[PDB]
């Protein structure tokens, strides 16, 4: 089996990405953050407190006919910006572009942080790390990728992110008409629970290559790339105007400049960023200073490439016996 689903950036910041998942039956349509920075698939419902609820699609499994309680089951997770959720847990059917699973852990929320209630685009997440990081207790779950694997013509799932545009997730297949050249394959770790890998090294703009290991991950979940203090100050360094601000929370720089590009590293590969990715806009409404793309992660506790990373490829998560993951330029 396949499936195909386009993914839609909630904003004019490309801030996140949401995908059309059908849930029970008949099918209730939400929209949800594919986050291959996390292993939970959690949505908004009827049980979540009715003031944490603020224009968001909800999931109600009183009206799904193949919907059961996972009786004693309940999850909580915290993220790395500082939001979370918990609630308690149903099975029932998932489809994604087409593909379907039955008996997948649909976690429902009694509870969601703020800046979830507040987005009022995002209807919840469908985690697509690895099934270790599940935090249904007291018996883990497994992703939608990790039950539909078998089942999949190869086990695996690509990200094609756009910029400024609708872009695709798709499972089980490789389209190759989606990207140019050939993928590029490198190891991962699967120790931590995440698609972690080791980029080869980066440039800045037209500069030369530097050569160094940067571990890190592949999150579709996080919005920017977030990398070493030295790779991040040698990249502002060639924006006039640009500084580190711990008022705003990171580099900003003047909207009047133009960015330069950033090129990573897979294998002897590389993968442009066009400068134009690096611009999330004014720091507030009306003001001439911008907020970079490329921050930190010095405090963070790893390196990840988020969205302004991938959707600069097309990206292969590979989830073979021994998972690697694949970029191509687009």
């Amino acid at each position: 089996s396949t499936g195909s689903a386009t993914t839609t950036p909630i904003d004019s910041l490309d801030d996140a990405y949401i995908t059309p998942v059908q849930i029970g039956t008949p099918a209730q349509t939400l929209n949800l953050d594919f986050d291959t920075g996390s292993s939970d698939l959690w949505v908004f419902s009827s049980e979540t407190t009715a003031s944490e609820v603020d224009g968001q699609t909800i999931y109600t499994p009183s009206k799904s006919t193949t919907a059961k309680l996972l009786s004693g089951a309940t999850w909580s997770i915290s993220y790395g910006d500082g939001s979370s959720s918990s609630g308690d847990v149903y099975t029932d059917t998932v489809s994604v572009g087409g593909l379907t699973v039955t008996g997948q852990a649909v976690e429902s929320a009694k509870k969601v942080s703020s800046s979830f209630t507040e987005d009022s685009t995002i209807d919840g997440l469908l985690g697509l790390a690895f099934s270790t990081l599940n935090t249904v207790s007291p018996t883990q779950q497994k992703t939608f990728f990790d039950n539909a694997k078998a089942s999949l013509d190869s086990p695996v799932f690509t990200a094609d992110l756009g910029y400024h545009a609708p872009g695709t997730y798709n499972f089980g297949f490789i389209d190759t008409t989606a990207y140019t050249g050939s993928i590029t394959y490198t190891a991962v770790s699967t120790k931590q629970g995440f698609w972690e890998w080791t980029s080869t090294g980066y440039a800045v703009g037209s500069g030369t290559f530097k050569s160094t290991s940067i571990d890190g991950i592949a999150d579709t979940g996080t919005t920017l790339l977030y990398l070493p203090a030295t790779v991040v100050s040698a990249y502002w360094a060639q924006v006039s105007g640009a500084k580190s601000s711990s008022s705003v929370g990171g580099y900003v720089f003047p909207c009047s400049a133009t960015l330069p590009s950033f090129t990573f590293g897979v294998g002897s590969a590389r993968i442009v960023i066009p400068g134009d990715y690096i611009d999330f806009g004014p720091i507030s409404t009306g003001s001439s200073s911008c907020f970079g793309g490329i921050q930190s992660s010095a405090g963070i506790g790893i390196n990840i490439f988020g969205d302004v990373a991938l959707k600069a490829a097309f990206v292969v998560f590979n989830g073979a016996t021994t998972p690697t993951l694949g970029f191509a330029s687009k």
